[PDB]
């Protein structure tokens, strides 16, 4: 059969936590095929299904400059970094789903938060009043998966199909930031009180969540040079929704005000600390195989306080 290969140096670091999966548009299809093949086998998919399923979510990924195709990507890279260093951990099903939550977690993304959908009064905010836009991208999924000959799902039962489907809206809906917060904390408590089970299946999905979560930051466990330039992309995007909130009459947050530029280095610290940092440290204490993403994530703090201190 037909295995996807890469060029040697991809191969070799495509496995490691920090990879970045470079510039070369036309290479990300194949670099999430060989993904798949790898973590799940080359088995689980009809490669012609699933093809033709990725050049659609691409399509309805829109040129903003962070929530885009290349994200999505990168997402699914750490996802399968994750898996492949927890060999044992998954289940199948689970191995399927979580690559394709990922490639499709912000499906049709317009380059705004829930926080302005809301208040711009966004038909999406009325048709889903919490997680809007996560809720918006499970939906967008559904439909690509019910497209003539993109239905990569096609071999399992119904219940399997329903079990994978349930996997992918929960993951989804996870990468809303405004639920992690209390989800890290649950698992924080469980694990600490020694309650943490992963054959209970409400635990595993807090578990997913926080891989999710781990997945969907991962631009902070990068080397610093990836790091600091994916941090312009987000400030792209939210300082235009700053310059959006003040089109409808509203100051926007400081994160999301452009005048506010200088006090970046000190916005990102906060981030590390409030988030970041917090999200890699229960994720290695729940999977000690994920401790590289922690350590890449306390380096690239410590540059964000050498810029402070005027070193860099
Ligand atoms: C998707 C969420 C996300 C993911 N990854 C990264 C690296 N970031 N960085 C941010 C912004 C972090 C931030 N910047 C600021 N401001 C900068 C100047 C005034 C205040 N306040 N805060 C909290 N958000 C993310
Ligand atoms: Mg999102
Ligand atoms: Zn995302």
């Amino acid at each position: 059969l037909m295995q996807f290969t890469l060029p040697v140096r991809l191969c070799k670091e495509i496995e490691l936590f920090h990879f970045d999966i470079g510039p070369f548009e036309n290479m990300w299809p194949g670099i999430f095929v060989y993904m798949v093949h790898r973590s799940c086998g080359t088995s689980c998919f009809e490669l012609e299904k699933l093809c033709r399923f990725i050049m659609s979510v691409k399509k309805n990924y829109r040129r903003v400059p962070y929530h885009n195709w290349k994200h999505a990507v990168t997402v699914a890279h750490c996802m399968y970094a994750i898996l492949q260093n927890n060999h044992t951990l998954f289940t199948d099903l689970e191995r399927k789903g979580l690559l394709i939550a990922c490639l499709c977690h912000d499906l049709d993304h317009r380059g705004f938060s829930n926080s302005y959908l809301q208040k711009f009064d966004h038909p999406l905010a009325a048709l889903y009043s919490t997680s809007t836009m996560e809720q918006h991208h499970f939906s967008q999924t559904v439909s690509i998966l019910q497209l003539e000959g993109h239905n990569i799902f096609s071999t399992l039962s119904s219940s399997e199909y329903e079990q994978v489907l349930e996997i992918i809206r929960k993951a989804i809906i996870a990468t809303d930031l405004a639920l992690y917060f209390g989800n890290r904390k649950q698992l924080e408590e469980m694990y600490q009180t020694g309650s943490l089970n992963l054959n209970n299946q409400s635990h595993r999905d807090r578990v997913i969540g926080l891989m999710m979560t781990a997945c969907d930051l991962c631009s902070v466990t990068k080397l610093w040079p990836v790091t600091k330039l994916t941090a312009n992309d987000i400030y792209a995007e939210f300082w235009a929704e700053g310059d959006e909130m003040k089109k409808l009459g509203i100051q926007p947050i400081p994160m999301m005000d452009r005048d506010k530029k200088d006090e970046v280095p000190q916005g990102q610290l906060g981030f590390y600390n409030a988030v970041a940092i917090p999200c890699y440290t229960t994720l290695t204490q729940i999977l000690p195989p994920t401790e590289p993403l922690l350590k890449a994530c306390r380096d690239n703090l410590s540059q964000w306080e050498k810029v402070i201190r005027g070193e860099e």
